[PDB]
């Protein structure tokens, strides 16, 4: 067996393979437009050839892949480069013998490199993931509301317009959202394609808000289909636009039975309907990945100061991720990562330091659960340095 | 006219109970209870130790309300609270504003008693909201498969089968009361209403014991067609909650399913290997402040603040209303002023309780503009509410 890059000529396998292990819903794949799941598979390829991709092969068969498709993400404000593994897959046949792992090592090795210092993946197994030191990142929220638990209209002094989803103003928005919430990606005009390769565009629509100023704050992808308003989703700048686009949707109370939508951040809308019986489910969406502690540490921006102290982080693939990570803050508040175990301890994971840093967790939680080792001080300065803001994570990949 | 309702109107009110109270058909069998005729004349002893009052078409009840005196945890510290059980009012007499005057009347009533806090279970949000009620506290329902079940972790501790009613589980209960902000500090009385929908004979605790002997955890379940019901676990450790775990997970040749509810924003998923589930989310309790000044005197805030000022809207309390100064002496102890100190923060009565029960941390409140103050008292805030989410199993 070799384990080596996989390159054009070898494109067509990584394909097969690809669609063997795709777990894509037959509904997904007619919605997409496409007849097949061969066709669909053969639209991702463009991803492909700006990922690093490599693989198993039985030579020279491709019988296990891993891609490593490079992103750029905010983490509580700053843009961080980011490497989304993508097409992972091995031959049901050849699954016991940890070829994944080594493919997973190289992948690793590989994003380091290329200055990736977090990583998103799509959870297909999540115990196989976190066991490679992944976790989850962010949460996806599905609501179906009654018409009779619509909103009460708010005033507002701007207004909607009805535009097609690939409208300027609606990239514009975005471009602007993902600079003030923390999780999401920053968008080319290609990630926007992938946003709806399982979905026909000319059957959405996205109402956009502009405040009194004609700048446009929020935008709502919607459709109405069989007496049921579905929301794709929602993202705005502020509160009045938000309330712009709820005033929207409940202006269709007699033309529908019910609204449903999902939301692609851990925040319920129950508390924000006068009506909050509802009832909203809450999944997983979206795993991360610390890819260099101290490259991360070293860019991250840490919300307050504190008595230096470190982390000892335990990571089950990457050997330097091992070891002792120091915090101090000089007079200008500013942050150095040592190497050296100034201050006490902090014992936790690289699942957990993951957890963290994304905040899906706050610290005292993970404490609490006996996720992190340390005392009631420190736990108070990571408390303190650690930003409160629930990941938003939109695109799939 | 409106007064006090007593022994000698004890059916009329279990009767208006029983017409607007919706129950489900499927919940009322389940009780061992026939129909709402015979369950709800089991409900008589709550009253007998409650503060209710009617309004009488003379002489039949048409209105009503009752407040059950308990004691609850708020972040560590014991309150005396303020159940609200049995409102309601017949459907004729709906639309006259009848409710508005007995939760005033309760509201007053409840200052005097010194129950500070009140609970209630919404039966209509957007009205209870309106008087000043917020979301205090969420359930979390679940549906496991089989495969998905956690591996498991080994413990020094054992379980055994116990009835629901041993003394250990009320031992072991009244210490996670002690230690988790929310909940109700159980009396006899609490523990068979606990009860009241459900046939305890057909219900079992699983009760871990740690190594030393003593319980930690308790499991109430019941195997049913192949799906393990959960109906909730409480625990003072990790170590109790994997040794109650690795029980469920012991039936996996019995079971396709697990499904149960948590009563506390506290995801299951998160804490298995194959997160994969979905849980659902839903309000389960409401929350109001009753007195704003003698609430906020006995509240356990987690640190010191430079002082500042709640400027309070309360749409039915008149002492609810206006400024709330916070200054704390060198006892770190805070003290209550009507002095406008410091920066104001605008918010009513719904946000504040809010706050105090930490349903929301003030930043997303703010955020969502539900308080309106600048970046140095929001930072206080945020450093003087404790962060942990309430926990609330009972129902009245």
């Amino acid at each position: 067996l070799t384990l080596k890059p996989v390159e054009e000529e070898h494109i067509d396998q990584f394909n097969e393979l690809l669609s063997y292990v795709f777990q894509v819903t037959e509904a997904d794949i007619e919605e997409s437009g496409f007849e097949n799941k061969r066709a669909f598979i053969k639209s991702k390829q463009p991803i492909l050839e700006l990922s690093k991709v490599f693989g198993w092969f039985h030579e020279n068969q491709l019988i296990s892949q891993i891609a490593i498709y490079p992103c750029e993400v905010n983490i509580h404000g700053a843009l961080y480069k980011m490497g989304g593994v993508t097409g992972v897959g091995t031959y049901p046949e050849y699954a016991n013998h940890g070829l994944m792992k080594d493919l997973i090592q190289t992948a690793l090795e590989e994003m380091r490199q290329d200055k990736q210092w977090i990583s998103y993946l799509f959870p297909y197994n999540i115990p196989y993931y976190r066991r490679k030191g992944w976790e989850i990142m962010s949460d996806k929220l599905s609501f179906k509301i009654r018409d009779t638990q619509l909103p009460k209209t708010v005033p507002v002094p701007g207004m909607i317009e009805r535009l097609a989803v690939d409208h300027p103003d609606v990239f514009d928005v975005y471009a602007r959202f993902a600079r003030q919430n923390h999780g999401a990606l920053i968008r080319s005009a290609f990630n926007w394609e992938e946003y709806w390769r399982f979905e026909n565009e000319e059957e959405r629509t996205a109402a956009v808000y502009y405040g009194a100023n004609q700048e446009p704050l929020g935008v709502l992808f919607y459709w109405v289909a069989d007496e049921v308003f579905h929301i794709k989703e929602m993202f705005y700048l502020n509160q009045e636009a938000r309330n712009g686009l709820w005033n929207f949707i409940t202006a269709h109370f007699s033309m529908v039975y019910w609204v449903k939508g999902d939301i692609y951040k851990n925040e319920p809308l129950a508390f924000l309907l006068e009506d909050s019986q509802i009832k909203e489910s809450i999944e997983p969406y979206y795993m991360a990945r610390i890819v260099d502690v101290k490259a991360f540490l070293e860019n991250f921006p840490f919300e307050s100061t504190a008595k230096p102290f470190h982390f000892v982080v335990k990571d089950p693939v990457a050997e330097w991720n091992n070891g002792i990570f120091g915090l101090i803050w000089d007079e200008n508040d500013q942050v150095t990562i040592t190497d050296e175990p100034l201050g006490t301890a902090v014992h936790l994971d690289i699942q957990t330091l993951t957890c963290l840093v994304m905040n899906y967790r706050r610290p005292s939680y993970l404490h609490r659960i006996e996720r992190i080792d340390t005392d009631k001080e420190t736990l108070n300065s990571l408390e303190r340095i650690f930003p409160d803001q629930e990941a938003y994570f939109s695109d799939y990949f």
